[PDB]
């Protein structure tokens, strides 16, 4: 028993970050077989990130401009290539650290881990969402770009973030593997606002399965209602609308509870309605909207 | 910018978990150099649980009958003895993975992480508090006893945690690396209550102070308080006593954000007067009482 907002193990991505300087910036690269990657704006000074030119800038960065260093060893740099916003330097030696690996892009409302790291050595693990705006609430100060999101299925790790900008909101955003930004966001020093950001409606249905698996069922009620009904209180609360196809994903915990998931919409509804009096679920006194239904399924049942 | 319930990256950790199996019975075990420690009920049965003599059941074992796997590799076990609740078993091979390591028992109130372990694999890593009560507040299920909890110094870990138990109040009760239990807990099926547990106050001015730092002001005041008042306010709300000792080491984190512990001790006295009409802190709808000083202050300057 207990729930917990979880991150995978992180033993695998740590073997694989390195440290990455170009002229005075110093930031974070990911080392996989013979290619580090890296967020682009490590060939840019504070002046160049008012307007970056990358590809003027990037013509004027050789091989040896870019220093890789992993622990306390020197990576010779043999080729360079920019692909969208990432940097990929070619290096003589494939990393022996290399996990099974897959470059994934995730979609709005599923999780992931991030390794934060700064100088390419890690400091902390912790779990996130990538929330319907595509920005990520992270922690992440000066010196942490280049720090990934991931997800591990056994043996294989699926990259799915890197770690690029913080908007003056205190949100993060950044890249795929492939360099393609999450969102509309550019990495050029300009305000940019992440949208509206709206609660992933199946995750705190999910994390409502979690709460009734473990103990917690105050807020579970003699009421039902129907999508539609529901979807005209989630619009009113700014939760994303609930589909067949999310009705279909929390069909596990459906079945492990016995409660079918309209009936626990029910209770939704009534939180979302009435608040929770002074009362706490799991440990919170909000509805917590970052645990997918295949996360509480995984912690609930010891998936290593 | 952004404050998460971050852990230690357990790389050095997972290089150390391995599976005991002992009859019937598997659960995790912390392979160090050539000894494998674990929970001494691995050499039980359900029944033997119910009231155990650990010194007569150990006794019908043999360095054979434990069976001790690291991955997919058998070690060979050469010496077994029981040090308190934990089970020393001697192996042949010392652990190429060992990290320079440290057995710590924790004291109430500080932080650890917890990587969850079932059949010797990690599932995942969380932050936790040693609760006041001694007990924690994790997120495990049967096989995650042996799982550890631990703290980084850059390249040092320090052991400070094993999983042995679950309250049925769903709390979670272990030992230190001696198989010391933190509490008054023993390892007998048997109900076993976890006394009231209070809050850690200089934990709450912590996270008051990472709020602050992060533009969460909304809570501060125009009000002043002495220690002696807070503290008669600390009572009424099971919070713990505030002594010159905690104000000592709220220092560094009252010079970056240039606000008096005693002022910041006055916004926490509104708060649990008051509550929080409806606001957050750190994203948060309670008070946070699982960040100590040091980490608010690791967390804020990227330490690795
Ligand atoms: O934020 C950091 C650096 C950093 C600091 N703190 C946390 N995480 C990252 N760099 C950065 C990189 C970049 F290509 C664009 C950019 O634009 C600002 C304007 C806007 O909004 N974002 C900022
Ligand atoms: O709880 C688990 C096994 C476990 C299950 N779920 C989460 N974490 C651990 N074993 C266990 C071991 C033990 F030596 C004593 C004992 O007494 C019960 C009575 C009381 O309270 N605690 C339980």
């Amino acid at each position: 028993s207990g729930f917990r907002k979880m991150a995978f193990p992180s033993g695998k991505v740590e073997g694989c970050m390195v440290q990455v300087t170009c002229g005075t910036t110093t930031l974070n690269g990911l080392w996989l077989d013979d290619v580090v990657y890296c967020p682009r704006h490590v060939i840019c000074t504070s002046e160049d990130m008012l307007n970056p030119n990358y590809e003027d800038l990037l013509i004027r960065k050789s091989n040896h401009n870019f220093l890789v260093q992993a622990g306390n060893v020197q990576l010779r740099v043999i080729g360079h290539s920019m692909q969208n916003c990432v940097l990929k330097l070619k290096v003589d030696t494939a990393n022996p650290k290399t996990p099974k690996y897959k470059f994934v892009r995730i979609q709005p409302g599923q999780t992931f881990s991030v390794l934060a790291c700064y100088n390419g050595s890690p400091s902390g693990v912790y779990q996130c969402a990538m929330r319907p705006n595509f920005t990520i609430k992270g922690s992440f100060l000066n010196g942490s770009c280049g720090s990934v999101g991931f997800n591990i299925d056994y043996d294989c790790v699926s990259f799915c973030y890197m770690h690029h900008m913080e908007l003056p909101t205190g949100v993060h955003a950044g890249t795929d593997l492939e360099g393609n930004f999450y969102g509309p966001f550019v990495d050029r020093q300009t305000a940019q606002a992440a949208g509206t950001d709206t609660t992933i409606t199946v995750n705190v249905l999910a994390w409502l399965y979690a709460a009734v698996i473990n103990g917690d069922r105050w807020f579970l009620n003699r009421f039902t209602t129907t999508l539609n009904d529901f979807n005209l209180v989630a619009m009113k609360y700014n939760y994303e609308p609930l589909t067949q196809d999310h009705v279909d994903i929390l069909g596990p915990l459906s079945a492990q509870t016995g409660i079918a998931v309209l009936d626990m919409c029910a209770s939704l509804k009534e939180l979302l309605q009435n608040g929770m009096n002074g009362r706490t679920i799991l440990g919170s006194a909000l509805l917590e909207d970052e645990f997918t239904p295949f996360d509480v399924v995984r912690q609930c049942s010891g998936v290593t």
